[PDB]
């Protein structure tokens, strides 16, 4: 007997690819080996949304034993295409809001797996390393996004619980970033950039202003660190995938996906931009369990 596994992935991308690596290793380690007692059917949508649906529909017609969906849109397409083939997700921030599961603890649907949620607290802990004497935390965010409000509320709860002040700048368009960061200068000791496409995608502009005014920037994710943020405590995607693969072992052995809690991970890595660190005139922390990257052009 050979278990048929469909893997649906949105696009080639280091984080998404890493989840797949980990998922396959975890299966291998538990005796599920491609070309022997499982058959892995990998499909990349190459960033095209209708292709996520075609992949999902193929997997349903193929009658896979399990679908592994990497990214929110890949998982949504899978769930729209089949309600009776188990789906394990990964790299999905908010499975409840994506419509995949009733609750994290008890999905009550044919979907479980992992979320790549990281708390604001993980990032803000890096204040102790890169902004030791800080009193005021800055945050710029997109006022049109609900998920940005939720993060800003969490930052303000952290600040209240830890004795910091907060200065915020809510914006709606990309053309407000320059002036927004320029006016936070002299009012903050550290900037937190949340998971917010508007602000995070502007990191080259934010990084220049912040860095030339000696303000370290902490980002929620690692992509912005490569673009000029100083640091993040980012999710280890290969380990998140590995965990999803352990969950796959249980589903392949017949356990109920509707009762399997959606897991999050505590495996993060501190990632630091080495060029920004030098530009701020700072030495490396002496803890060896920190990764370094340079700025991407």
């Amino acid at each position: 007997e050979v278990k048929k596994i469909g893997i649906t992935q949105l696009v080639e991308h280091p984080a998404l690819d890493a989840t797949r690596t980990g998922f396959v290793k975890a299966l291998e380690k538990n005796g599920f080996k491609d070309g022997e007692n499982i058959d892995i059917d990998f499909q990349n949508a190459q960033n095209d949304m209708p292709t996520t649906q075609s992949i999902a529909s193929k997997f349903a017609s193929d009658k896979k034993d399990l679908i592994f969906a990497i990214s929110t849109p890949s998982a949504q397409a899978a769930f729209n295409a089949t309600k009776d083939i188990p789906i394990l997700i990964t790299a999905v921030s908010d499975p409840v809001a994506a419509g995949l599961v009733k609750t994290l603890e008890k999905p009550g649907t044919n979907v479980s797996g992992t979320s790549d949620f990281v708390s604001v607290d993980k990032g803000l802990e890096l204040l102790k390393i890169f902004a030791p004497k800080a009193k005021t935390i800055g945050v710029m965010y997109n006022t049109s996004e609900v998920n940005s409000k939720v993060q800003v509320d969490a930052l303000k709860e952290y600040a209240s619980k830890n004795g910091f002040k907060v200065v915020e700048k809510g914006i709606t368009t990309s053309n407000e970033v320059n002036q927004g960061i320029s006016s936070l200068v002299g009012k903050i000791d550290v900037l937190y950039v949340p998971t917010d496409n508007l602000v995070a995608s502007s990191m080259p502009i934010v990084s220049k202003i912040a860095t030339e005014n000696k303000i370290p920037v902490i980002a929620a994710e690692s992509g912005p660190v490569e673009k000029g943020a100083l640091a993040c405590q980012g999710i280890n995607y290969e380990k998140l995938g590995y965990k999803t693969g352990e969950m796959a072992v249980k589903i392949l052995n017949g356990e109920s996906v509707s009762d399997m809690p959606v897991a999050t991970s505590d495996d993060t890595d501190i990632i630091v931009n080495e060029d920004i660190l030098k530009a701020l005139g700072m030495e490396k922390p002496s803890n060896e369990n920190i990764s370094y990257v340079k700025t991407k052009q």
